[PDB]
């Protein structure tokens, strides 16, 4: 038998825990083109067709966007578009109103609803028209069979969409 | 009606989802004492018991650090140390062996497993012994109730412990 | 050495693995009251406040019922109930509307919107009136500071209410 | 305007939330050949060789079970069998062992350590050998690259053994 003292310098009393953590994906897409028919003598919407380039996705980090053009995300190759046609604009006052519209992503149709938001509409510098209004609303991966081999604990089955628009007058 | 044109400069056409990711926290103790009594004739240990100061824990992360000293954690004001004593060393061959010692936490005792690997056993630069040995095992928050407060999902009710430890004669 | 043959009928070749799942609670509250003013002839509300009396909740489980009452949850003991005071009605159409209320949960008090979905306005079989309608939207937990032990992996920071409500005429 | 009174009894004041549940699935494999060598003079293992019929697996449902022969598990088209080959077994007393294999997954090998623990060894009522043991250890789904496209987040990377054997002498 012999006795020993550590030496702390080259010891370490160590340990291991695994957790979990919630944290937002943040996104947008770099791509897009839009049609927007606006009447600002009532702040009625009156056409809002939209088209965007998934390839053209940005969440901050290549290998993710790679990732989300797969089968098991997009399919990119077979759907490079996700698409947007407003069917009713619901006034509610001048600021405010309710959009309901068809998205289409991976060659699937859901009828949703976004909060429209009009944050201003101006005469600008030139004297021709401005306007600068949010669309706001929640949809479900389920509802659009999105991604079904992921989990909708890894994965919230809730997306939450903010477009923010800033837009000039056309010609 | 107006026909608008996007200033995609100005646009954001965004989203945010949810997901979890699992990550391991590692740590240690920076302060701690032991009595190691070891018999190089054999490769049995005699002897292991251990007390460490709670108050000394290392996670890379002074705000958790502080939290693990709280009622939901260790309770360091009423339970500063953490102790095993050595019960049983079982040989298995001179590299590997099973240490059977009560764990303390919190005022809460169980009895555990470590799987006793011995990297190297010498006699050093001076003529004086040296041993590098290493204990791991896993132990189970629950077995000692400790954090009860936290869900095992949140935080595994498994924690991997790893010793390694260099250490010189004595006197 | 000795050679031997399982005996399949007292043997288990077993195995245990952890797995998560998402679940939806379902609840309701058994008792509250409400004050109801609502003009049939433009489909618009005009007074309506609830008092839930926060004992009364219901999810078909009687050891969670209780749990619900306690300083992690609802605080029944300091705070018996919760109330919704609703602030503006602004309709949409006849069947649709956005009211917007202040909801108060354990002291705490936030100005929620909530999707009013009339679902039918009648005369009832003696000539006095009925109305059936349906509020819905979604609050976040940490709006409200509620339940803030309770991590929002474990449980989800949104809940979804569904008030569904057939109602009669006065005196 | 016009007031109104609830009728509780078509009333529901309602909400939803969703949490997470852990909880351990228990399993076995209802078919299996092994070959069992062991001495009860000195309470060794000579040779333990298991086969398993990836088919035969029960979890006590049946749509699970099919579930785990698909191409996101077992593949049990492809790889119909696991297999289990003891390399070494170490004595630590006479009740308790370590055993070392080389277990076999969808054709991915890895060597494991399992726990042997001799429940009981006997001569049975007709003077011919019988003997009970147990097997015990943890193995990691990476290590095998086990259902690589399910999260270790949804189901654990850990897989717990348990093999629980009462066994006869042979011929």
């Amino acid at each position: 038998m012999k006795e020993y003292t550590l030496d702390k310098a080259h010891t370490d009393v160590g340990f291991k825990i695994k957790h979990l953590q919630i944290s937002n994906v943040k996104g947008c897409f770099k791509d897009y083109s839009a049609v927007i028919d606006f009447d600002p003598a009532s702040a009625e919407f009156k056409k809002l067709d939209v088209t965007i380039k998934i390839a053209s996705v940005n969440t901050e980090n290549q290998t993710r966007d790679n990732h989300l053009q797969q089968d098991d995300f997009f399919k990119a190759k077979k759907y490079p578009d996700m698409t947007f046609t407003m069917k009713k604009y619901e006034k509610i006052d001048n600021e405010k109103g309710k959009m309901t519209g068809t998205l289409t992503i991976a060659g699937v149709s859901k009828d949703i609803v976004l909060d429209a938001e009009i944050g201003g509409v101006a005469k600008g510098k030139d004297g021709k028209e401005k306007i600068g209004f949010s669309l706001n609303g929640k949809i479900k991966r389920s509802d659009f069979k999105f991604a079904t081999s992921t989990s909708t604990i890894t994965l919230s089955d809730d997306i939450n969409l903010n477009i923010e628009v800033e837009a000039n007058e056309k010609e």
